[PDB]
């Protein structure tokens, strides 16, 4: 997987990650993708590590949206339109070619609140 | 969403679809994407219309993989590596620019067998 700016590859550390295939300027657009949105309880635990939520809805980002890894020192941020229909990834720092593009452990990510029960 | 060959847009008929942004030859590569794979019962009903399954595993295609619509007269086919880790979409007919790229209602798609119960 790869487009005219990012490339997905196995991270020497964790699993897969999104890496810059070209130099990036601060505040530039990295990726905008559509999301599948359904009520929180419609999702099992399968995507618990990828879903984000707002109110009673959770969304799964398509495109490369769900591949971006979370970092304690992110060089990007994510933005969801109303209704979680669209996700946008914007850099918050310049990004050199080859650097992994990461987002923070946002509060809207299921991952920030593991659950003892689910499905 | 769009790359150096396909573009996602609202279909005048159904919802969203993947359309050729360039002419395509028969048997050519349209898209290869990574998939998230988990046991069948780990998925709720949220993605029931997008998941495919093999044995006791189901997979959600990332990239544009889950956006391709199903047609009774498809101009493409899908292929999953072992373990459903990767999906590949190959044309089975030449495809002109602007034509929607569709796959058949494969037996491996959850959609071919709606369920009365789930999660």
């Amino acid at each position: 997987m790869f487009n005219d700016r990012v490339i997905v590859k196995k991270s020497p550390l964790g699993g897969y990650g999104v890496f810059a295939r070209k130099s990036f300027e601060k505040g530039e657009l990295v990726e905008e993708c559509l999301c599948i949105v359904r009520h929180n309880d419609d999702w099992g635990t399968a995507l618990e590590d990828y879903l984000f939520s707002r109110k009673n809805m959770s969304a799964m980002a398509l495109g490369f949206g769900a591949i971006f890894n979370h970092s304690k020192d992110p060089n990007a941020r994510h933005e969801l339109t109303a209704g979680l229909k669209r996700m946008r990834i914007f850099t918050i720092k310049p990004i050199a070619i080859g650097e992994e593009i990461t987002i923070s452990y946002g509060d809207d990510y299921w991952l920030s609140r593991p659950r003892l029960t689910q499905n």
